[PDB]
């Protein structure tokens, strides 16, 4: 019958941006994530207590708890470091301290464990549960 041919063509692919990195020693004294070296470093390295979130997107109200912490964070700055670890960002973490679900609230002190909390918490909620921790 006909011969069944067709020839791909091929088209050459670009780059868009550049490679850059870089690091300096800043304070983490501010509402950020952290990387799993990094977490370590400056949690485990924290004398006060400091309050770290592990999260992702697929969770759904994140959108709430942002302006939430957003708000919170400052309030506690002084006493407690409000810090976030995204589980992909992190994939080893949530497996090394078993984060089975999210958001989610966890307390350290002195870069030791206090309490964990999952789920959504709201302003007082958070406030209430790391000062009853701390």
């Amino acid at each position: 019958g006909p011969g069944s041919m067709s020839c791909y063509n091929e088209i050459t692919t670009l780059l868009e941006f550049d490679s850059n990195d870089i690091n300096t020693t800043q304070r983490i004294n501010m509402v950020n994530n952290v990387t799993d070296s990094s977490f370590k470093n400056e949690v485990l390295e924290s004398d006060l207590p400091v309050m770290v979130d592990f999260w992702a997107e697929w969770c759904g109200p994140c959108k709430m708890l942002i302006p939430i912490i957003d708000e919170i964070s400052k309030e506690l700055q002084d006493k407690v470091k409000v810090l976030k670890m995204n589980i992909d960002e992190n994939p080893k973490t949530p497996s090394e301290y078993g984060i089975r679900s999210i958001p989610t609230i966890m307390l350290f002190k002195n870069g030791e464990q206090k309490d964990t909390k999952i789920g959504l918490q709201q302003k007082n909620s958070l406030l209430d549960w790391i000062n009853k921790s701390i």
